[PDB]
């Protein structure tokens, strides 16, 4: 169904931004880690006050940030901020980007942020959505 | 390439077990969380002394296990074991299972353990491998 494939855009597959937790660059890592755990997301966007996308922060990035020689150094979280561990060079698609473009991006990126023309955060596009679509069709 | 699809089995796509970190049911959660973080896996198998698969443990399961009202309660990890948070009802495929069966399983399970006839752990099958294969072909 190439009509289907070529008429399915990023916006049709994405989870909308209102269903996605976020933090800001100056939030503490204890705050961020709690938001991650409470939300059940393994990663969440870092946004500015205009709800523009700055980067992503994951539970992996947080724990790597406190990886000691002999233990995960959780006492350090109280002193750290989101800015110190977030990833700025992240996968981003526009609402109108193609299914083809997303499928390709999802090979190395478990999730991808969608933004509009003006860089406002609009949602996230997961591997599951691509796979769920591919599963039935094939 | 249906010859391709029907001649690609779980064993052809999986990451072999020697490249995958593991723990045992009586390991401490500080030990398990360090192994998870150090390995870069978001989940790892829990094995018995015969290298048979008992369950999976993820960083999510660990942190959920110490989720307090106001903070992630890391001081609790010292007192807990892998058995208290692991998932026993997990996705498992045999080495000879089909690509079709794996693709379908990966829609809801980001990773799936492969076992042999006798339940020995043999490897893990990720979403990326399914997607990487699907990306080129389609």
């Amino acid at each position: 169904p190439k009509d289907e494939f070529q008429q399915i855009f990023v916006k049709d597959l994405m989870i909308s931004s209102e269903k996605v937790a976020h933090v800001q660059i100056g939030n503490g890592l204890e705050h961020a880690l709690l938001v991650l755990v409470k939300s059940g997301y393994s990663a969440i966007p870092v946004l500015d006050p205009m709800y523009k996308l700055h980067g992503l922060i994951s539970t992996a990035m947080i724990l790597d940030g406190i990886l000691g020689l002999e233990r995960i150094e959780f006492e350090r979280l109280e002193e750290m901020k989101v800015e110190q561990v977030m990833k700025q060079d992240i996968p981003v698609l526009k609402l109108e980007d193609s299914f083809a473009k997303a499928l390709e991006m999802t090979i190395d990126h478990p999730f991808i942020c969608a933004v509009n023309e003006d860089g406002y955060f609009e949602g996230i596009l997961t591997r599951r959505a691509i796979l769920k679509l591919l599963n039935k069709k094939v």
